[PDB]
């Protein structure tokens, strides 16, 4: 639950976002345990590049539920600067959605920062993922998240949660055959 009034608020997007290794596969870190929690940390998303814009291709089991999201990410603006709006398909709607990316390491973890505009409650509300290389994130990584969250202006870390899924997340209720597995 984060609410605010007027649109996202003060967040200095990278000075110019660079693909080179920021990319390949992905997986969520510490990343809000939303409201209801709904999340799952047993997908594999890419990112292609397409001139300019990377492809990303989201797919996982949310909470023993077979959920995908995918979205090309792209320069709203100034090339360098972030302001990469990813572009995400519905049905038969598509919504462009501004992904303003604070400052990212480009090593195992990135940072970033993004808040819907509610007409019905007129004010806006608050929306980010982390994304570690790594299921964990570690290495000069954790320095990257940490000076980040120690100099947290709005992502209260408090609030955020770490990666926690376990086996059972993957897992779904009789589906998708799985193996299993032993421990010392």
């Amino acid at each position: 639950d984060v609410y605010h009034d007027g649109a996202c608020p003060e967040v200095k997007p990278v000075d110019n976002f660079d693909w080179s290794q920021y990319h390949g596969k992905w997986w969520e870190v510490a990343k809000y345990p939303s409201p209801n929690g709904k999340y799952g940390k047993c997908g594999w998303a890419e990112y292609t590049p397409e001139g300019k814009s990377v492809k990303v291709s989201r797919y996982d089991v949310i909470h023993g539920k077979e959920y995908f999201m995918e979205g090309t990410a792209y320069p709203v603006g100034d090339s360098k600067i972030g302001k990469i709006y990813h572009s995400r398909t519905v049905g038969g709607y598509t919504k462009k959605t501004v992904f303003n990316v604070l400052s990212t390491d480009n090593k195992n973890y990135i940072i970033g920062y993004s808040c819907r505009y509610d007409e019905d409650k007129k004010g806006h509300w608050d929306h980010v993922w982390v994304l570690s290389r790594s299921m964990v994130l570690t290495g000069e990584a954790k320095t990257a998240v940490e000076n980040y969250l120690i100099g947290s202006p709005v992502v209260d870390s408090q609030k955020l949660v770490y990666s926690d899924f376990s086996e059972a997340a993957c897992k779904v209720n009789n589906s998708n055959w799985s193996h299993p597995q032993f421990e010392k």
